[PDB]
């Protein structure tokens, strides 16, 4: 199965209709992930208790070879973000 | 740096004070991740546009050996959840 962000936001809106509208639920859901992204972009690890942690990772630069010339190259570094599932999520998935 | 769930919820509360209280911001932030967990527990992939995707993964069972006896064992399967950062997050981290 699948659950999208819009579906998440719709569930928020349905379960918190006393708190906020469907439009605000979508705004806030978008803000959750935007803010998490902003934090990763700022180099922060984002820890979400009961859920897990996000950290920026960097594929390190390293020596390669030009295959044709056997000249030393640099394979460039690049960043990504990694999630490590927390203990509670791991427990819930293994029940 | 670090950003926790409480800090995320506090940012939500600060930036959406017209929408919800600090208490509700924490409730909703907790619900976001609880609901995502519920979806993974239900076997759903959770796709969050602009952010990335979570999927349940299973470390497959496989043959091991009892080291001492050379009897065939089974190393048990276990589930976890994996996140794959979306293109936009990858772009933002590499800017
Ligand atoms: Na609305
Ligand atoms: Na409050």
């Amino acid at each position: 199965g699948h659950m999208s962000k819009k579906e998440l936001a719709a569930q928020i809106a349905e379960k918190f209709t006393d708190v906020l509208s469907k439009t605000h639920a979508e705004e806030i859901t978008n803000f959750v992930f935007d803010h998490i992204k902003k934090a990763l972009v700022a180099g922060k690890e984002v820890s979400i208790a009961g859920f897990g942690k996000f950290a920026v990772t960097e594929r390190a630069a390293r020596d390669g070879r030009n295959p044709s010339t056997g000249e030393t190259i640099k394979i460039p570094a690049s960043k990504s973000a990694k999630f490590k599932a927390g203990k509670q999520l791991k427990t819930d998935l293994n029940n």
